[PDB]
């Protein structure tokens, strides 16, 4: 017997797109990368208030010595992000039963056209910069479940890092943790209630969210 969230809120940069290619290219290198996205992870999360999405990508790569042009080569190469395996497939089949929504620490701009390359007609897609806050600041989530309509007991949170668990806690979001790299979990942060190096296993998970 279904019992499906009235909605799934989603991390789109890490969760539903591959980000760590992209970046590593835009890097000139693997190692370049890993530190530039894990340093760009953690200036979101002490930031709080929305600093331009650009300038902390830039502050991020200056921080761990690549060259402040690494962010230009990303902006260059921003409609290569490709969904991971299973992203188009987990929306669609959601679709018919709850309200999807984005919920992503980027720009307005960047975070609309990569919202895009999954070809869903998202019904809310709730950016940092229309936030004012970086997640896991609660106002980012929060918006997306008013703008919806929902309380958060209603409502399942696909996350890419492990970040958004302190957000997720505080806003009563109960979370998915898509973990395709294998991450470890920040220091201090909750449990996910799922966690998994794929996106397949999430659809039966939110299938008996209410049960
Ligand atoms: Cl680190």
């Amino acid at each position: 017997a279904a019992a499906w969230p009235r909605a799934v809120l989603f991390d789109l940069l890490t969760a539903l797109l591959d980000s760590w290619t992209v970046w590593n290219s835009a890097a000139g290198s693997e190692a370049a990368g890993r530190d530039w996205r894990a340093e760009y992870l953690r200036l979101t999360y002490g930031c709080g208030a929305y600093q331009p999405y650009e300038d902390l990508v830039r502050e991020a790569a200056r921080n761990r010595g690549l060259p402040a042009s690494a962010a230009d080569r990303l902006e260059a190469q921003w409609d290569q992000l490709q969904p991971w395996d299973g992203a188009r497939e987990l929306l669609a089949a959601l679709r018919p039963h709850c309200r999807l929504a984005v919920v992503t620490n980027c720009s307005e701009r960047l975070g609309q056209r990569a919202a895009a390359l999954l070809g869903v007609d998202w019904d809310v897609v709730v950016t940092s910069e229309a936030a004012g806050f970086y997640k896991p600041d609660p106002r980012p989530y929060q918006l997306a479940l008013d703008r919806l309509g929902l309380p958060a007991d209603q409502a399942a949170f696909v996350a890419g890092s492990g970040y958004d668990l302190f957000g997720t806690s505080a806003v009563g979001l109960r979370t998915f943790w898509h973990n395709r790299v294998g991450l470890s979990r920040p220091a201090g942060a909750p449990a996910a209630e799922g966690e998994a190096a794929t996106l397949a296993p999430a659809l039966p998970w939110l299938r008996g969210f209410a049960a």
